[PDB]
């Protein structure tokens, strides 16, 4: 009775891959979904539910490894780690990939309606252009908004320099004539229905919007942006360790990573898989940006209570000025 309990985001695997996995290995899959970071964390932390594989965001890997909730991966049981691009490994949230392996990755950027703008935006500063009066929706998050302001000034999105942060808030005030609203998930409706020209959001969200409206495009500012990852981990409540490693190995096979990327539509970290994608997909710099753009990306740093609070307060200052 070999089995595997997987805990993943909803709509985040090609279901046919689960069927292939079971047929090929004999391992049955008990599939469980979550749809927010917080819901996942609560069920893992509670400790009473067995999960063998989970697919957390980089933010949650930072949080869970510090609470000793993840099993350090046994690389002697892992096959195909060489298939993951070096640019996706040894990141700040999991140095040495002690606990995790990339599943999908992406960026923060700009989704725009080609028919509603003249020249396409290309850099964070383009959002400040006079032509974009009441035309932009911003992702509702302090790190995202303060980060793009920082980047627009040539500063790191992880800055802990008070003067840099003061300059960033002053710069964001000048963007207010162009901001229609600050929203999170609901941004997609406004873009899909052609109700707003530009939105700042993440590449997975953008990918989903683009599927529903042929006039939308996505760009990652080449100068700097945010890098995100969803990753495979083995929670400490694991009961089927052999099965967990089998699944990791299955998902590292380029043909499986390829099929998954085609189904979900997000950027694969599997380099051999990328080479086998359709030309139009592989060559799209919206989702497979160039080497220099990659080099300029930064993962969000885990801030202590002080700096989390400082960024939160600064974003509230910005929201006050929008009133
Ligand atoms: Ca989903
Ligand atoms: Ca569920
Ligand atoms: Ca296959
Ligand atoms: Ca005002
Ligand atoms: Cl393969």
């Amino acid at each position: 009775s070999q089995k595997l309990v997987i805990y993943n985001w909803g709509d985040y695997i090609d279901p046919e891959l689960l069927t292939q996995f079971t047929e090929e290995t004999g391992i049955q899959v008990q599939y469980e979904t979550f749809d927010s970071n917080e819901a996942m964390y609560t069920k893992i932390k509670q400790g009473g539910t067995t999960y063998d594989i989970a697919i957390p965001s980089e933010y949650m890997i930072n949080k869970m490894k510090d609470e000793d909730l993840l099993v350090p991966l046994d690389y002697s049981k892992i096959e195909g780690i060489e298939n993951i691009g070096p640019e996706f490994l040894n990141q700040s949230f999991d140095p040495g990939n002690k606990f995790s392996i990339p599943y999908f990755w992406g960026t923060l950027g700009i989704v725009y309606n080609e028919t509603m703008v003249d020249e396409a935006p290309e850099h964070w500063d383009d959002l400040w252009k006079l032509e974009y009066k009441n035309s932009i929706m911003l992702f509702d998050g302090a790190r995202e908004v303060l980060g793009l302001g920082l980047n627009s000034l040539g500063y790191s999105l992880n800055s802990k320099d008070p003067q840099q942060l003061e300059e960033t808030v002053d710069k964001l005030y000048k963007l207010t004539p162009n901001i229609k609203a600050i929203v999170a998930d609901e941004m997609k409706g406004y873009m899909i229905q052609n109700n707003v020209a530009i939105g700042v959001t993440f590449s997975g969200e953008a990918s989903q919007m683009l599927e529903k409206n042929e006039n939308l495009r996505y760009v990652v500012p080449t100068e700097a942006s945010n890098l995100w990852f969803d990753n495979m981990v083995i929670p400490k409540t694991v009961k089927n360790q052999d099965s967990a490693y089998a699944f990791i190995n299955f998902m590292l096979k380029p043909e499986n990573a390829l099929q998954n990327a085609e189904y979900v539509g997000y950027s694969t970290p599997n380099l051999p898989a990328k080479e086998l994608l359709p030309e139009e997909t592989k060559e799209d710099k919206a989702f497979y940006p160039d080497v220099e753009t990659m080099k300029h990306l930064e993962v969000y740093e885990k801030f202590d209570h002080k700096w989390t609070g400082k960024y939160s307060d600064l974003f509230l200052q910005f929201k006050m000025y929008r009133k």
